[PDB]
């Protein structure tokens, strides 16, 4: 299980979805340039994301408007990504039995979660800790 829990949260991959950030209320977004952000503007073409799961649990987040894969570098930076490959993809999880978080599985040892500051920009890896609001994600089907 990869030294984590296994709570996971409810529903299916079947629909695009909108992953929205309780901390400043951003929907995540993957820019055409490979760029990773948040924005509150529900008509942006890049919030639409399509998720997979390689196994149970684990997760890819597919832009369905480019194609690109959202994945974390070795520095824990947040990119998108051409071709899907291990930094693409993430421990899908509850928390706090309401909100989705996502864990890297490339650096699940240190726990780097996805997760966007309250002005909208992404946080990096090593910044990102449980109990912080910026790792916590409500799913909307689109």
């Amino acid at each position: 299980h990869h030294h984590h829990h296994f709570n996971l949260p409810p529903g299916n991959y079947k629909k695009p979805k909108l992953l929205y950030c309780s901390n400043g209320g951003h929907f995540l977004r993957i820019l055409p340039d490979g760029t990773v952000d948040g924005t509150r503007d529900r008509s942006d073409q890049h919030i639409q994301l399509q998720l997979s799961a390689e196994s149970v649990g684990e997760v890819y987040i597919k832009s369905t408007e480019t194609g690109q894969y959202l994945a974390m570098d070795t520095d824990g930076l947040l990119y998108g990504s051409q071709t899907p490959n291990s930094e693409c993809l993430f421990l899908e999880r509850l928390e706090e039995n309401h909100y989705n978080t996502y864990i890297s599985k490339a650096h699940a040892e240190k726990n780097w979660f996805v997760g966007l500051k309250k002005n909208g920009s992404c946080k990096r890896g090593p910044r990102t800790h449980y109990g912080q609001k910026a790792i916590l994600f409500l799913p909307l089907p689109v």
